[PDB]
């Protein structure tokens, strides 16, 4: 059994907890406390090999946690994640791109931009413009829905796929 350490970023609201909650679980969390910050391990095959992943869901701000610094410093992986219908989420992200390459001394860190709750209408960020964020970071872009699951399996075994080209 590999284990992969992953680390889940991004501006509150934007479903980092419903993503994590819907790998885990296989249901649709609307309500998660948006306070809770805590690890989850899943147990999942991936390309052949069974993984453990161990998975840090982070939340809040201006306020430091133990554990979340510890799995920023150790992990090896980030989704980096906005809301299709969130701008400002989207905008959010070049700070924790900036977060990551201070935190890791690298601009070559396994990484996976994701936008999140594909499912609603009326997106206000384009796919293209997404698309054009993760090429300027040389990483892949994937959309997802933690309501209805799309793209969510996609979304963190390509952050494992990532981790084993590094
Ligand atoms: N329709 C829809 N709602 C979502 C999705 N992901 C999260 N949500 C909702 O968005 C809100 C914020 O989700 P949450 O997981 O708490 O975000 P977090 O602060 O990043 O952990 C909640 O009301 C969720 O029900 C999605 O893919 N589709
Ligand atoms: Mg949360």
């Amino acid at each position: 059994m590999t284990e992969y350490k992953l680390v889940v970023v991004g501006a509150g609201g934007v479903g980092k907890s419903a993503l994590t909650i819907q790998l885990i679980q296989n249901h649709f969390v609307d309500e998660y406390d948006p306070t809770i910050e805590d690890s989850y391990r899943k147990q999942v095959v991936i390309d052949g090999e069974t993984c453990l992943l161990d998975i840090l869901d982070t939340a809040g701000q201006e306020e430091y946690s133990a554990m979340r610094d510890q799995y920023m410093r150790t992990g090896e992986g980030f989704l980096c994640v906005f809301a299709i219908n969130n701008t400002k989420s989207f905008e959010d992200i070049h700070q924790y791109r900036e977060q990551i390459k201070r935190v890791k001394d690298s601009d070559d860190v396994p990484m996976v931009l994701v936008g999140n709750r594909c499912d609603l209408a009326a997106r206000t960020v384009e796919s293209r413009q997404a698309q054009d964020l993760a090429r300027s970071y040389g990483i892949p872009y994937i959309e997802t829905s933690a309501k209805t699951r799309q793209g969510v399996e996609d979304a963190f075994y390509t952050l494992v796929r990532e981790i084993r080209q590094h």
